[PDB]
DNA sequence: TGTTTTTGGTAAGA
DNA sequence: ATCTTACCAAAAAC
């Protein structure tokens, strides 16, 4: 139905960035995507 | 004009 | 203020 924000390869490229410490907030403003979208794929228990 | 799927503002948190 | 989460109205798509 509605398409995705983040593809598999994101959803790769995403993790490795907070997986450097990155925050979502900011991996948000810049990608496009909203917080909420971006901590329920990646869990703070990620 | 209607169903599906995923988004995103947002309130809420022993 | 700051961080997390699940909702759930609805945008996006056909």
């Amino acid at each position: 139905g509605r398409p995705r924000a983040i593809n598999k390869h994101e959803q790769e490229q995403i993790s490795r960035l907070l997986e450097k410490g990155h925050p979502r907030q900011q991996l948000a403003i810049i990608f496009g995507i909203g917080v909420s979208t971006l901590y329920r794929y990646f869990p703070a228990s990620s």
